[PDB]
């Protein structure tokens, strides 16, 4: 199970995120709550949360194999992702497997993605 | 099917403003191919990685497309299942997806039909 080979451009710090209420916030100052109400005021989106179960090296160098427990019912999904890929962890902010690279790439301060981290995202319905 | 975070579209970049390496600021919808190359010349540790669309189909799951990529210089084979509205930025083309119409109403921006041979770019390390 592979991840898209592209990264969204809004990760380069200094980028401004528009919340569904109208207020603006720099990508690095983004707080957990900013995800919640944004999805609570959107009749298109809701919040989906996935828990990190395991992090393994992949046969491809610089790429990690993360096993996730997705949403309620904890569906198990393993996905190969770049080590630098930034996840927003519940109550911890931006996290990746290699914050050092995420700093070299986006100048974005990251925590160390760890087992049990609840990575939240905006999804549909 | 069930999708991990990275597989999901970055809906959060709707109406966003990107901070380029050159210090410039651009609304996401106004990004140009040159903006990528121009901000990749700033550092030497940075470069524009390329993934070429080799094949596009429909998955066993509805609303999900099966895209085949040649990733990077060594053209690694990569098959990805994503929601049909997943925005990719294409060399000389800009935002594109398997369902441009759906991408426009969800990310608020013009979107072209993703087609075999499109080179999807992004900023990468090393
Ligand atoms: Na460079």
């Amino acid at each position: 199970a592979m991840a898209p080979p592209t990264l969204p451009p809004y990760f380069m710090k200094g980028s401004i995120i528009q919340l569904a209420n109208g207020e603006l916030k720099k990508v690095e100052d983004l707080k957990t709550e900013d995800f919640i109400q944004s999805a609570e005021i959107s009749n298109d989106l809701k919040i989906d949360s996935s828990t990190v179960e395991r992090i393994e090296d992949s046969h491809s160098p610089g790429v990690a194999v993360i096993q996730f427990a997705v949403g309620e019912h904890r569906a198990q999904v393993s996905v190969e992702v770049l080590v630098e890929y930034p996840f927003f962890v519940f109550g911890q902010g931006w996290s990746s497997c290699c914050p050092e690279r995420t700093s070299q790439l986006f100048d974005l301060p990251c925590s160390k993605l760890s087992v049990g981290d609840v990575c939240i995202s905006l999804t549909l319905k």
